[PDB]
This record gives structure tokens, C-alpha cells and sequence, in this order.
């Protein structure tokens, strides 16, 4: 351990300043109509600052910045703009408890995810695209002798993209390297309920771009959000969050014929056959932790394994190991490396958590851990913790169908393979799924019978770049964290030359 | 010079039936209501054959049968799937002579078309996407010793694609062949305005495919076409047509959060600088050809160079070049070798363009060649031929801005390469453009200054495989004609797997 102060108090890493402007063309300049929202910190409540409650005036400041300079950014070769992404990373690891302190005040979550995972895996993501784009090459083949033709990637020029809450930082990232590296200005919304982190990493990397290159507007999604997603100024719109306002993006991005990449919700099956039982004692440990990694980031995670999904052989066996573990996670101070499961991001998600544990309840399900709130002690007492939550049902219950977004498991069994895949892939989901068993020709064939976008073999929660990471069905369209998103942030185009002088005798 | 004989006339090459039904499951069916639409040839106004006026029944037995073959056709091998595309495209030079002279007859243009260009382009598409099937790889990269990531390409399962009138064949070689390539099955929408031609090739082809893997139902865009739009039970739709109806699919396609591609409408620069007045005398005559070229296929093609941009120096020198090739263009029977320019596609295209004309004359837009009707003796009388139109204004009129989709060429002038690329710049549209210069370096700007999915550099009209087809700004979305596309009809498959056992020290 290590137990962080409070931001801003004797021995903090960091002091929040009292009120944040938005970003634009390389400065901080406050709203446009002078309005702002404040801000609290879920660990506890308290205020931290106040934001732009920025409107449709201030988007379009950022798209005035982000214009001017779109062509000398695009410009910027290859080699420029990936050092550029380099010393951003190196930026961030520099300051990681900076920053992975400012994130768990603002989000919530643990502080040991956010040193861990969060930002560290955001420097890395700056590095990879910024490698990335260094070995990106287009085509050039010949047709015949006289007539060859090229492919010549060219950045989209301003995009506009919206992340949510559940990684302020790493979501950020995720967007914000590609689109960099493909040599576009971005106009970037952050979600409402999570505004400071990006604030702390923009007073520390802003020098590093072009002025209107990254432009920051904070504010609401029906404001900010609504005034962003239907701009006729950008190339392309991105957006990660729940399925109505995706579907509703979709339909913003069909009215203007731009592309759109949307990464939404999931109901991520996790499954476990019986042959693992009779793996090594460390193996079964590995798997039994698969299933509590659903409360990693509290259970504000896309792709939750949410619905546990154990062979009845098994599953009495199993489960007394998968409750050993339940009950050893630490909870208390967020600032506290040692504690595993931090507060739930916002009061709104807190409540409809609470909400679904008492429909839960009403459906027959059985509790088998947690189930409430967590009464924790000190400042922590105003803050929004729940209890990890282990439920048995089946999956036909509304609690094994929704998103609940939360620290919320549904366990089922089932007989064999074939109904194993049958309520893997009942759900309208198909973005992340666990599967763990040893025999290679069941890994393989589950692999290929889901029906999602990622299966985590024999592990869970890995999000390493170079992977893509995207949704079938209802839980979205195109790929993120691989170097094929550089082809959602430029468009190809064709020269197809032809050396010969004479005419083709259609004259 | 040849003149193929009229259909089920004395030496005919082919005789149609008086009444067609869908395919469906491998079988010729009738629609379920039994109604049924009278197709006409635009040669001479003359009936051909009767056609189903499917309605959403027959677009959900299609894709009953589609579901029912999804799963085994998806598992067919590469090797296999390749094989049977290359059969097809054989089956097509085969019948090089009969299909080529059912889309004349069907479509109107001019035969020498459906000869030497949409015919057997059609059939290298299909040699094309076999080939690039057989090289197809996902990936597979460590992301550390015992950390693995896979992807694998799978088939999106049931696709629907609905395609225009203009290349009728060749837009279904267009996606038929990557799709099936792909392995998905297919419910496949023909142009109410041409539904012949599909079911000739069907009726040549149909038996290597097995049974509900191609299926193609026969009616109108709003009825048929709007129940395969809004299908719930397909993974992708796939539309070509026009750009308000494109917006359309991508609204339908954002409300079941589904992957799509659209080509839409153009209206195509082809730009013309000084330098070429003093290339060899055979360069001089191509790029006169370049700009005639406009009129290939009736101008009815959605990157149709429609408007020609010459430099100011030379335009009086080089409009009597391409003036010398205007007047020289021979009309007749479109099953006459000779003919060069055939008949419009419909009834309503032929008045919509002549619509087109009269809001040219009175916008100021003089008038250099044609202009009105061409009346050809005989039975062509009953048919819809109106003369090649060479007009002189600005950019910023309505012919200059809006697609014509007919024989009808604005032509302007510029001062600069500054204003030529500005001009070029200055439309709604993206697909296609040309451009035509000798200096290395010239050519190089604005080939990358233009704003069009594919620049045409010292040559036009050249729609080789292997050459990336999509659109900018309000042309589209989407790439065409090359290999890229397979990643538009699979979605990739993440298999993350680790092989270290023992948990990672988290909860």
C-alpha cells in the first residue's frame, strides 16, 4: 500500500483549480454564455469545481479552431505527428499519480486500477498509434503496363468525438490517438459527470499541438452532445456510451452521410466448463478470479462479464471457490491502493443500481453476495458504494437480459456445448465474452460459435492495444484499440494513372 | 460493324419469357399475391415481360431461405467458395454475346457497352474477389509470452443489396461477388427499372450456387426494397442508387445499429490544364475523348464528367478539338456495334433530363451542342434518345450543381490551378474526377487537392477491379472494387487468449 491525501489537502499530489474553462485553439477561455455546472466527486460528494455548461456557441468556437487548422495539421508528416504522440505519452507516465489520483476522485473507481490499467494504458496507447502510423503505408499496384493505381491515405480533416465516464481518461485515449495520428482536429465532449481529468491532461500536453488542433468543450449531451453530433462542420462522428443515444448518433451521422464509429452496451457471458475443475489448483483459481473481475471499475465496464455462466457438473464445486475470493475484496478509501472496489461514478448511476438489485429480488433471484448498499465510514459515508453483487437466476430474467452497468453478477448453469452457446448468444449484445476450459478444440469452437466481438480465452478485463475491440449486433460497429482504426479516421483515395497518350477509340 | 437481331425476332440471339418470377431457395417462384409489373424496352417503348411486384412476404421467404443456408454456406472453405465464383465468372464470358445483348435490350445503352465493358468486367469481378478470398489472413500477434491476440475474419451471415438501373449485371457483379465471396447469403433487390437482366444470368448461373445462398426478389423500391431495408434479420444492408434514398438506408441501417455501405450520386469535375496543348498530337486527341467520354452509357453514371473545367489559355483551341468528336458521334440502334450512344434507361429519365434542359436555357447556360430530343426513324421513334448536350456557363449554376444523370456536360473556365481545384471543390458530391496534365508535380497536387474518392489522371471511365470505388462528402460511404471491401462483409472475430495459468494477484 500507499494511501493518497485528499486532493488538495497537506500532502496531496494534486489541487483542483476552482473553476475549469473549455479548451479552444490552444487556450482556456470560459463559455460563451457564461454558464457552468459544479462538479462533485463520487468517493465522497464534496464539490471539486465548476465546468462550462457550454451550448451550441461554444462548439462552434472549437469548429472555427479546429477548421483553421486542419490543413497544416494533415499536412504535418508522419514522422512529426508520431514523436508528437510520443511525448504525450511520455507526459503521462511522468505524472501518473497526478493523474490516476485527479481520475479516482473524479470517477470513483479504485486508485490502484487507475495506476495500473487506466493510465498506464493510455501512455501506451499514444505509443502505439504513434507507431502505428509510422508503418501505415497505402497501396500502389499496376493494372496493366500504362495504367497503375494508387492509394493514398488523407486525414478527414475535424472530427467530432464523445466519451463517456466509465474511463474519462483511457476513453480519451482511445480516440484521441488514432484521429491525431491520422492527422485530424478533434472537437471532444467529455462526459458530463467526468470533466476534470481531461482539464489536468490538457494543462500538461496542450503545448505539445498545433493551436485548434485537440479542442475540449465541456458540457451536457443534450447541449453540447446534441449541438456536436448533428454539426455539419465535422468529417466523421464517434461516440462511446448506452444504445439509445448510439442509435440516435447513427442516425445523426445517416443525415449528413458521414461515417460513424459507435462502441455501446454489452451483456457479456462468461463461461466456464467443467474440464477446468480438473486443471491445476492455481488454474482454477485463475477462472474463479475471471468471474470476480466483473467488479473491476466497480462493474462500470462495457463488456462486465454480468452473466456467469457454469456447467452444473461444476458449478457447486466451483462456486465455493468463486465465494472465497467475493469475500476477500477490500473495500473503503478509493485514494487506498489496498481497496479493490471503489464508489460508483454518479448518484444517477448509484440509484438505478439499486433499482435493479430490488427487481432482481422480485424475479426469484437468489442472493448470494452483497445485495445492497455498503455503509462505509468517515467522508466515505456520502459517497456511492454498493456491495459486490452475486445472484443466481436464469437467463431469461430482466436482470440476466439488461445492462445493469454496475458491480452485478447473474450466475446460471448449464448441461453442454450446444445450450452453453445458446445462452451465450441469447442476448442482443455480442461485445465481450470469457470462456475458459483447456480441451483446444473447445476453446476454438466456442471461440467462433460466440457471437461477440471479443473472447477472452482462459483470462478477462485484458485490454491490451494491437487487439480489436468492437461489437456485433446491437453492441455496435467498427473496431477500436488496433491499428485498423486508422481507417475510420481517413478516407482512400484513388489515383488511377494512365501513361499512354493515345485515346481508348471511344474516341 | 454486326447488328444483333431484335429478341424472338428471325436470328435473335435470345428469346425472353412473357412472365418471370423471384428466385428464391434455388427455385423460380412467383410472388405470393401473384402480382405483377410490365417491363418495357427503352430501344422502342415496346413490353418485354411481365415481373413479380413482390411484396414484404416474398422479401421474408427469401430470407427464410437465406437464414436456413446461412450456417453452411458460411462454413463452406475458402478454396471452395473461390471455385465457385470462378465458375460463375466463366458462365458469364460464356454467354458473353446473349447477357451483353439482355442488358442493351433491358437498359437501352449502346451494345458495344455491354460488349466491352460492362460484361466482361462484370465477369473479371468474379475472378477478381475468388482471388482475393484465397489470399485473405487474419491476424495473429503476441502481446507477451503467454498473451496472444487472434482475429479472424467471419461472415456477416444474411446481407441484403438492392442496386440501380444504369450498370444492372455489373452492379450485381459489383456486390454479389464479394459477399458470396465472404461467404454471406444474399437477398438481392433489382432496379424495378431493369429486372431482366438478373434473371437471365440466374437462369445461367443459379444451379452452382446451393439452394436460398442467392436470392433475388423482383419489385419496387418502396415496397420490396423498404421491407429488406428495415429487415430485422439481416447483418448489413448494401445500397447504390440515390443520395436521398442513400441517407434513407443509413437511417433504416442506424435504427437496427447494422454496418453500411452506400454509393451515392455525383457530379464529376474534369479538369483540363494548358500544358496539354503541347503534348504529341494523340495526347490532345485522348483528352478530347476524356470529355466526350461524359457521354458513355447515356451520361447515366453516377461519376459521369459532367462538368468539364479548361484552363482559360487554351479552352477556344480545345473545345474545337472536342467539338470535332461531338459532332462525329454516330446514333442508331443500340444493338447496332456502331452506335455509340444508346437509349435513357426509362421513361422518367429521359423526361427528367429534358426537364434538366429547359432550367438550363433559362438559367443562361448556352447552349454548344444538342440540347433537345433525338428522334430516330423507325421503331426507335417509340424509344427515349435525346441528343449529347455541350453547355457553357459557371459553376454556380443548377446544371453545374445538381446530377443531371444524362448526356449533358457543363463546361467552364479558369484563370489558375488555385481556381481550378476551388471550382473542382465547389459541389456536393465526391466520386469521381479527372484530371489531365503533364507536369509531374501538377498532377500530384491536385490529385490529392481534389476532394473525390477517385481521381482519374490522364484517362476517364477506367473501373478496373483492384482500385479502391467510394465517395466523398455526399457521395457516399464505402469503398467499392477492391479488396478492402471483404472487411465490410465479415466482422472480426477477437480471440484473446492467454496461456498462463494462475491468477493475476486482482481480487
Amino acid at each position: 500500500s500507499m494511501i493518497y491525501a485528499a486532493p488538495g489537502t497537506p500532502g496531496a499530489v494534486v489541487t483542483f483549480k476552482p473553476r475549469y474553462g473549455n479548451y479552444i485553439g490552444g487556450e482556456f477561455v470560459p463559455p460563451v454564455k457564461g454558464q457552468y455546472f459544479t462538479n462533485t466527486s463520487p468517493v465522497n460528494g464534496q464539490p471539486i469545481a465548476e465546468f462550462p455548461r457550454s451550448t451550441a456557441e461554444d462548439i462552434d468556437k472549437a469548429l472555427d479552431a479546429a477548421h483553421a487548422a486542419a490543413e497544416a495539421w494533415g499536412r504535418t508528416s508522419v514522422q512529426e505527428r508520431s514523436n508528437i504522440l510520443l511525448k504525450i505519452a511520455d507526459r503521462i507516465e511522468q505524472n501518473l499519480e497526478l493523474l490516476a489520483v485527479t481520475e479516482t476522485w473524479d470517477n470513483g473507481k479504485a486508485v490502484r486500477e487507475t495506476l495500473n490499467a487506466d493510465i498506464p494504458l493510455a501512455a501506451d496507447h499514444f505509443r502505439y498509434f504513434a507507431g502505428c502510423i509510422r508503418a501505415q503505408e497505402g497501396s500502389a499496384a499496376e493494372i496493366n503496363d500504362s495504367t497503375v493505381a494508387y492509394h493514398i491515405h488523407e486525414p478527414l480533416g475535424v472530427v467530432g468525438q464523445i466519451i463517456p465516464w466509465n474511463f474519462p481518461l483511457l476513453m480519451a485515449a482511445w480516440k484521441l490517438a488514432p484521429a491525431l495520428a491520422a492527422g485530424n482536429c478533434v472537437v471532444l465532449k467529455p462526459a458530463e459527470q467526468t470533466p476534470l481529468g481531461i482539464c489536468v491532461l490538457l494543462e500538461l500536453i496542450g503545448d505539445l499541438l498545433p493551436p485548434g488542433v485537440l479542442n475540449v468543450v465541456q458540457g451536457f449531451g443534450r447541449e453540447a452532445g446534441e449541438a456536436l453530433a448533428t454539426s455539419k462542420r465535422i468529417a466523421k462522428i464517434a461516440f462511446t456510451g448506452s444504445t439509445p443515444v448510439g442509435s440516435h448518433i447513427l442516425k445523426c451521422a445517416a443525415e449528413n452521410i458521414i461515417p460513424s464509429t459507435v462502441e455501446l452496451g454489452g451483456k457479456s457471458p462468461n463461461i466456464y466448463f467443467e474440464d477446468i475443475m480438473q486443471a491445476e489448483p492455481a488454474f482454477i483459481e485463475k477462472a474463479a478470479e475471471g468471474l470476480v473481475l466483473a467488479f473491476f471499475n466497480q462493474g462500470e465496464v462495457c463488456t462486465c462479464p454480468s452473466r456467469a455462466l457454469v456447467q452444473e457438473s461444476i458449478y457447486p464445486a466451483f462456486m465455493e471457490e468463486v465465494l472465497k475470493k467475493v469475500r476477500a475484496i477490500k473495500r473503503g478509501d478509493p485514494l487506498d491502493t489496498e481497496t479493490m472496489v471503489g464508489a460508483q461514478a454518479s448518484q444517477q448511476q448509484y440509484e438505478k443500481i439499486l433499482s435493479y438489485l430490488d427487481i432482481a429480488q422480485q424475479e426469484g433471484a437468489e442472493l448470494l453476495a452483497g445485495g445492497s448498499v455498503e455503509k462505509l465510514e468517515g467522508n466515505l459515508a456520502s459517497g456511492y458504494y454498493i456491495q459486490p453483487t452475486l445472484l443466481k437466476g436464469h437467463n431469461g430474467m430482466r436482470v440476466f437480459q439488461e445492462e445493469i452497468f454496475g458491480p452485478v453478477v447473474g450466475v446460471t448453469t448449464f448441461k453442454d456445448e450446444a445450450e452453453a452457446l445458446a445462452i451465450a448468444n441469447d442476448t442482443e449484445y455480442g461485445l465481450g465474452a470469457g470462456l475458459w476450459t483447456r480441451d483446444i478444440n473447445r476453446a476454438y469452437r466456442m471461440g467462433r460459435g460466440i457471437k461477440a466481438g471479443r473472447v477472452w480465452t482462459n483470462c478477462y478485463h485484458l485490454y491490451p492495444a494491437h487487439a480489436a475491440f468492437g461489437g456485433y449486433k446491437k453492441s455496435g460497429v467498427g473496431r477500436e484499440t488496433h491499428k485498423m482504426m486508422l481507417d475510420h479516421y481517413q478516407q482512400t483515395k484513388n489515383l488511377l494513372v494512365s501513361y499512354d497518350i493515345n485515346p481508348l477509340g471511344f474516341f
